């Protein structure tokens, strides 16, 4: 987002992010499985 | 954001956004001094 300013933090932020998508995925899929 | 799931994840999400809000604060302030 911000240029290449912060490239720790956002990675960090992008990381966490993709964790939470992932957990929210699993979770979607045991409530509607296919 | 999303209730009370993801305590963990969210809390570090915040850290690193305070880290990076500061930061730019910062820097503003020796843009703009005073
Ligand atoms: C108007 C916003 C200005 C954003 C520029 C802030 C520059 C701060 C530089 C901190 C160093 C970040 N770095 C390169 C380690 O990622
Ligand atoms: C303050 C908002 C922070 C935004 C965080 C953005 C996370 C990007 C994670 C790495 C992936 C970025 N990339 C390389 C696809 O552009
Ligand atoms: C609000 C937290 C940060 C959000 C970061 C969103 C990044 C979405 C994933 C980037 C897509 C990269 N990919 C794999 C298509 O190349
Ligand atoms: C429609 C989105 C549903 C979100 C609910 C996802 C529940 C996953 C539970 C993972 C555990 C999270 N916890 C409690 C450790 O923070
Ligand atoms: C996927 C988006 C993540 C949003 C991150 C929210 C960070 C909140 C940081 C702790 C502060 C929240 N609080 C307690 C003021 O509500
Ligand atoms: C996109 C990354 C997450 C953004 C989190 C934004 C939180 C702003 C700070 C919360 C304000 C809490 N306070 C100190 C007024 O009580």
């Amino acid at each position: 987002l911000l240029g290449d300013f912060f490239r720790k933090s956002k990675e960090k932020i992008g990381k966490e992010f993709k964790r939470i998508v992932q957990r929210i995925k699993d979770f979607l899929r045991n409530l509607v499985p296919r």
